[PDB]
This record gives C-alpha cells, structure tokens and sequence, in this order.
C-alpha cells in the first residue's frame, strides 16, 4: 500500500503558557507578581489517504466556534481564542484536496476538547473512533448542561443531531489495525479522560506517532518531562509520554506534537504537499 | 481517655498563589501577561498530649533552612521563603510547653516536605511514621543528590545521621489505631507520593480530622475542588479530598487544612491554650 499523508493547516489558538507548562515561570520573593505569557499555537488535522480508505486524526474547531454568535461560550474565547482564515477550515482545506466528508472512512478523535473536535459532526458517513471515558466524560459535560469549559455543547449537541456512528475504545483495548500501517494508540487518560494516538508506517517517510494533546510541545517531550497545567491525570499523562519515548525509539519513528509552533512550521502542508 | 491537643504556630511562608490554587487567574485576551500573587500561609505542628504518649503531628521547618548558610537551596528559599521568630521554632514552641524532644512517643510525618518534616531529626526517642511511598520517594531525592525542590537534603541527611526510628504505612495499609481517639489516616498519593492525616476524637472539642496538604485551604476545599499546582498525582488528590468530606460528614469531625490563614487565625494556640 502507498498512502499519502497529508498536514491541514486549521489555524492558530492562543491562551496562557501556564496552560502549556504548567508553573513554567513561579513568582519569588524578588517576581512576587510574576506575569505570564499569552502564547499562540497551531490547530492541525492529518488526513491519511489510504487505499483502504481515507482516515482524519483530528477535526480542529468549528467554523461557528468564535464570536458573538459562536458555539464557543465568551469566556471560553477570550481564554483560548482561535484564529483561522476560511482556507483554514477543515471543510475547505479537505475541498482544496478533492476530499468531500462523505469520503472519510474513519475519524479518529484524540480527544474531545474544543479544538480537535470541533468538525466530527462533518463526518456521517464514517466510524468516529473515541476513547470510552473520553466519550462518556463529554456525554456527561452535555447531561450537565455545562456551557463553559473545552466540551463544547453545541458541538456535542451537533453530533448527536447528525447521528454521527461511534467506535468506542475500551479502557483496557489494545491498539486497533485501523488499516496497513496504522495503527489506534490507547493512551489511556492523561491530558483528558482518553487520549487515542495514531503510529503510521509510511513506505518512504517511516514512521510517525501522532500524540495530540498528549504531548503538547517539545518543552513537553523534554527530557525532563513538563506537564500541562489542562492536566486529568498526572500520573497518566507522565506514564503516556514515556510510553510515547519508549515506542518511538522501538519503532524509530518521530513523534509529531499536538501544538509545537516550531516543529509545525517544518511541516510540509496540504497547501505544499504530503508525505509517503 | 483525657488528653489535651496543642496547635504551634510555627511561622509564615510565601508563594505563588498557582502553587496553591492551580491556575487562579489564568491570562485572556484582555489580561495576557496575567499577574500572579505571592501569598502568605501559616507553618503549624499538632501536639497530643495524650496518657498513652504524646504523639506530635508534623515537625514544621528546620531553624537552619533560610540564609546564605541554610540547608534549603537559594532557589527554593527565593520561591518558598519561609519567616520564623525564634519563638515560632518547634522545639521553643514545645519548651514553652515544658515537653522535651524526648518525650514524644510518636511523630506522624502528614508528608516528607520541606514544611512538615524540617524537624524530624530532634525526635530520636520517638517512632517516624511516614507513608512508604513518601518516604522512598525522599530517599530517592536523596541518594540522587537532588539539590534542589521540596525534599531538602540536609534534612534528610540529619534523619539518616540521627538515626531516627521510622515506621512505614504500607501502601495498602488500614488505617492505624495509635491511641485512644487516635487514628493515623493513610490517604496515599496524592499532593505527594504518599500523605498522612490525622484522625482525633476528643472528649470535649469532638472529632478533628488534620489533612495537612492533602486540603491547603478552604479555597481548596470548596465544593468544587480547586486543586494545587503543587501534586503528584491528580486523581489521588481529588479522591482524598472527597475522602476527607465523607470522613468529616460521617464523623461530625472539624477538617483542619494545611496551609489557611484565615482558619489559623481562628485557632487556639499554644501561647493561649489547647483542646480537650
Ligand atoms: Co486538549
Ligand atoms: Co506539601
Ligand atoms: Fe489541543
Ligand atoms: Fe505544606
């Protein structure tokens, strides 16, 4: 099999570095008012076009997110608000490539905060591959009728309006064949309730580990490991990323982070080209 | 079946309200080089003077921990300054009570911090219980020559010296009986590897219920929770802070935090009385 993997480009978000590393600059004695950082970051999905059919890691956030009439409550703006063009958008940067919705075999959700999520209601007529406790956790957002926080309910809503078909990755299910070459990491929890990863095997390009959330940035990576402050389970999210290192030297593969302005500008995009 | 329960006032330290309360105040648009605060919390030890022995929880900081001559590291004392009169010092603190090193029985270790296990060394006659988890983390700390963080090693160098007596709560560990309406409470990991509280039924005050920095403040408490930036493991925090409220519901027991000004305030100390 020959697939090509394809960067999209859905855009910049910003919000406190705090966020990102968590205490990255503690006041003192000498910096007892010590200020943060407001940081921008990308907002990138993968598409995996394969002969067995088309694969999306991540749907980046909804065109109606922002503003006065956005799915994104204010304060949820204001704290992590997103910058896209309309070439940005996944809608359009999958049109820009030939690919309609309706020809994404599979989507697989890392996790279901507000910027990777954001387009699942696209995708009626493929699998929504989820982690259980991430799905049950969001399900729950929903029933609670939260409004703020990174579950967004509309798009909650819209998914369950669109009758999206969902695959749920058990807690303790081992990683899926998804296709020749790639294959669902279960990370578990960590960064939220249930992280999923890919590891894709391309003929020409080798390996590569899609993380998400599950490492931010290389700041993250380290070595020494250092952790976000948007944190469910430390313990997990400390074990996920040794598990990463661990998997990545095995496997020889690179390990493309979720947020990394830096390792994201050497990306070549949808825009340039793909990967085999 | 009468004993008297003595709270010491062991001085006052500062840090970043983020260590406490983990992103309180997190940057926006409009507030994007957000400021941190640098706040003040008391250092306190517990006396029982009890018929069966004294048992003394927490040991507050050593005397030799600030100053260009201190055991604590310039980074930690820029980060965590600790200010003590000579009067605030635990063993003047328990002069004034007329009671000797000597003569505690035991010392419940809540945690092995820099803040609770300054003064370990002093009681040489007494038992050292301390969760095991905790206690092999130091001893990592320890034998790496980590210099720097939470876990001073001088401190821990002065236990090894002294030859204190320790006994280790087993991770899976019931709770343990230490006296009449005395109950060491092993909360597991949590802000740390491994804490310790207190559980004391007194004749007259009723059930106390000491969490040390399993709960910081009643901020922390809530409901909701707000947890510390300072913590190990993030669902152990939060399920021992729920432990916590079920225990003092059950047992219309007080909960005494850790690190809370204002509930310090409100306490007798030892300068003015006790607790029967
Ligand atoms: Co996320
Ligand atoms: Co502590
Ligand atoms: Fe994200
Ligand atoms: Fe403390």
């Amino acid at each position: 099999a020959r697939p090509k993997l394809y960067v999209m480009d859905n855009g910049r978000m910003r919000m406190d570095k705090n966020w990102m590393i968590a205490m990255h600059n503690p006041a003192t004695i000498h910096n007892p008012n010590a200020q943060t950082e407001f940081v921008e970051f990308p907002i990138y999905t993968v598409l995996i076009d394969h002969p067995e059919g088309k694969i999306l890691f991540d749907t980046s956030c909804n065109p109606n997110s922002m503003g006065p009439q956005g799915r994104w409550a204010e304060s949820t703006q204001q704290m992590f608000p997103w910058t896209a063009t309309e070439e940005c958008y996944l809608h359009n940067r999958l049109e820009q490539l030939k690919v309609r919705p309706e020809d994404i075999r599979y989507v697989v959700a890392s996790h279901l905060h507000l910027n990777h999520a954001g387009c699942l209601e696209m995708f009626t007529n493929a699998t929504i591959i989820v982690h259980e406790d991430e799905f049950n956790g969001a399900l729950q957002c929903y029933a609670r009728n939260q409004k703020e926080g990174a579950y967004i309910w509309a798009d909650i809503d819209a998914w369950i309006k669109n009758n999206l078909q969902w695959r749920t990755v058990k807690r303790h299910e081992d990683n899926i064949l998804l296709a020749e070459g790639v294959k669902v990491l279960n990370f578990g929890s960590g960064h939220a309730w249930g992280m999923l990863g890919l590891h894709v095997e391309l003929p020409e390009t080798g390996g590569i580990i899609l993380a998400s959330d599950a490492i931010y940035t290389a700041e993250s990576y380290g070595p020494p490991i250092k952790p976000p402050g948007i944190i469910y389970d430390s313990l997990g999210y400390m074990n996920t990323v040794e598990r990463i290192r661990r998997i990545a030297q095995e496997t020889k593969s690179q390990v493309w982070f979720g947020h990394d302005a830096e390792q994201f500008k050497k990306f070549r995009k949808s825009t340039e080209g793909y990967y085999e």
